[PDB]
């Protein structure tokens, strides 16, 4: 590969982007803008990182469900102390 | 499997943008109508593995979030008691 322009598999977001120009779906193009914009701004899901890797993407979706799981899955434990200290009150 | 169209819907069901994403399901199904692709452009597998994960994700956060709420709920049920 000499002096090749490098092309990487980019972020979901900007994959959908390019998939809708390239189909001329011009309108859904617009949709989907909108409503993700509104969407980051009512931050139902606010995604941190803007970093355009689809392979930093995975990563950063298994460090949320390893770094969360162990809490929330302490949290369900937590629950059940709960009810143990209820019951002995 | 990993057709695009069931791809982009699955998405948008994810994100919960699918009500205003019906306009693109119609723009699609009108342009397919028209013959613009008769094929799909196949969904890369790091894309498909990035939509698992992000449901696989979205399962966990939702399903022990409910656990924090319940969790308080009890810790005002032993503070009563």
């Amino acid at each position: 590969k000499p002096g090749q322009v490098v092309k990487k598999p980019e972020v979901i977001d900007d994959f959908l982007r390019n998939f809708f120009i390239k189909m001329g779906l011009s309108r859904t193009c617009e949709c989907f803008e909108a409503e993700w914009y509104e969407l980051k701004a009512t931050g139902r899901l606010d995604n941190s990182t803007t970093v355009p890797d689809v392979y930093l993407r995975n990563a950063e979706l298994e460090d949320d469900v390893a770094g969360l799981r162990r809490e929330l899955a302490e949290a369900k434990s937590i629950a059940g102390r709960a009810s143990a200290t209820w019951d002995k009150f």
